[PDB]
């Protein structure tokens, strides 16, 4: 058991330094940098890479909305919910703070927005609130189908990470410019916190929208696909 | 052909899957294509519909046969791989997921008010083609292009080649198909997907539209048939 | 047999259709357009798609170069080499001929080099014939390294497509600026047909130097990776 | 452990292999990700390292392990998956294929006269970040990425996961991790494919090489002993 915690913070680590590093350090830099293409490849990218190497341990959710709709879709035991949820939302904080040290490094730096997520005046291209709400309650139901879909037994063994990851990347391709994209309440909880201010007051969003539509997923996903 | 799973869930992983597909890739176009700096271009579009169905035919393939699409559950008809009698309901439940697509992404979009959507990610040639390609391009290209995409979805899950690797070669086949169309006719293959843009359009979208139904469904149609003769034995 | 050059045909159809009609469609589509990014991976997708629908009907080599390393190394037999390297070079004639076709359905469109693959002048990147000459050998040796690697027995079936696809993707984005890329010469000859000029006077060259990279790689696979 | 292949042609392995490894990752630098207009930029950079992985791990994994890498080896050692007795022989073939592909690339450069390789995709700190960043975010970001890099390689080719799929995690994995640090550090994570070029530079490029040598190794070491403590039993 702690070794999947162990799995989940290493896990949920990798998500926010690799996407969110991705987006501080490279997706506006001058002439060469990646945009909102590389950014959504990058989260996609941790995702696959530590769902092969820590998937078989812990399940690999790095995600407090993937390890609630495993529980309501009866894969996953609801006495596990609020430790898996620990150790994912202090990866989350961990990565944000390495991030922060690392991007610091270089001087008269402006962090700007920090990789937070956000809605109306902070949604990258002024979408509203409940534009917000939709779209991550939509994405995430979305990326549980997957999840659920892909990890059944009718599908064999080891393509889940392809799945689950590219799953992710085209979320990103969906939605950075309406919330800069969570559907994920971890990865959305160690930005905001180091830029504080708006960053905070919307973070309720990113907690609540996630878990609904993750919830959601599971109960469509139940409905039609986990019974042989 | 036998029954593996019933009929209302093999049309709720069609319905659920061309859903994803037309939210997923029409999503991307809409919202993030052209976005000023950053936006994800001609090519960011064609990973994300490639996307959609490798990770739906993952998700709910092994239950319904991962169509997501008419012209591929015409041409796997056409193979003899698909029974006639599915066709009609599930060319109606794929209908239904584009549509409902179109107005989930719309709804969302009204959320940035007084924004011009232009096309709405619909299909179209001629004026209507993004780089100004005739009626007689547009046709031709969404032939080829559906046919190779039954080439290839008939050949990857046949039982010479192991379980589990289609979604990634056919996903991946649909974002080369946009790679190199989506300046013709921005990429039909489909008509459940050209069906629910157009519909939010009317106007010109709903007088073209009548060629991203025939020209995918022959193209299907031609694949499987061309298919039959070197592959399938 | 007939089956096999079917397969042969088809499969260098895609290729140039697919890898040349993304060249030029969409590459230079002013905003959005693709870049040697998407036709790097846009070839590298015709590969591994048809590698799946027919490389277990054919071996699915696509590329005449491919072909005459596959019989040095014996894994392929000397008497179909001639045979797979017409039908190679009829698909790409008669993809060359389709985008052709819908090209020109573009009012005044210049065609210009039509993806036919240069050097010196005709490089993109104005590199010299003996540039052109080293990384085509260099890249084709290595296009089969992984094709004999990754095909071998020690390799469990199913993942060569992606190893061989994604190599040559890999390939397109180290060279394109040098020749546009060929490692293929029925991939050169079908678009230099339609050109004349230039392209047929520099056409040997992508027939010469794709042959023996293909060749070399054949017999430094054979010196340490293809005994058990 | 046991030999499975002998020593000659492990070495010749992982020679071609860091070679394919740094005239892939270092040629799409050098040739492709500035051209003008169409260049392909840090993403198609970090695409193709990743993919230089992914295709050699496919075509001579078997054979030596697949570590192009001398980080990569110390790790595998560190972690008890590979015999500490074959890593100074593995080291010395990864750094003779780097400088072989640099010298290759070097060549072919020539055929364009006159032009400015300027670091000649050299790693580097302060003034040679690319984006200005310190010896200390240097350091850190190099010691996390090859840490995490050990991680995804001995987590991925554990007997838990099937074979086959290891070099597509530790591919994209790799592709991962120039997408994040380019802009930090050129992105290193390997010695050998630091020491190539900077040995063409000469200047600058050798006098930080040493960063590039400490921090992958630091950091290889440290993915081991963390995997050994929650992955490994």
């Amino acid at each position: 058991m702690g070794r999947k915690l162990l799995a989940e913070f290493f896990g949920t680590f990798w998500l926010v330094f690799g996407g969110c590093g991705s987006a501080v350090f490279a997706a506006a830099f001058p002439e060469l940098g990646i945009g909102f293409t590389g950014v959504a490849l990058a989260f996609g990218l941790t995702v696959l890479t530590m769902a092969y190497a820590v998937g078989g341990i812990s399940g690999g959710h790095f995600n407090p909305a993937v390890s609630v709709g495993l529980t309501v879709a009866g894969r996953f035991p609801a006495s596990s919910l609020v430790p898996y949820v620990i150790a994912q939302v202090a990866g989350a904080i961990v990565a944000a703070a390495a991030l922060y040290v690392i991007a610091t490094g270089k001087a008269g730096i402006d962090l700007g927005g920090f990789a937070s997520n956000g809605y109306g005046e902070h949604s990258p291209g002024g979408y509203s609130l409940v534009s917000a709400l939709l779209i991550e309650i939509i994405l995430t139901a979305f990326f549980l189908i997957v999840i659920l879909g892909s990890t059944h037994g009718r599908v064999p063994a080891g393509f889940a990470p392809i799945a689950i990851g590219l799953a992710l990347t085209l979320i990103h391709l969906i939605s950075i410019p309406v919330t800069n994209t969570s559907v994920n309440p971890a990865r959305s909880t160690g930005q905001a916190l180091f830029v504080g201010g708006w960053a905070l007051q919307q973070l309720w969003l990113f907690w609540l929208a996630p878990i609904v539509g993750g919830a959601a997923g599971a109960v469509i996903w139940k409905l039609f696909g986990e019974k042989d």
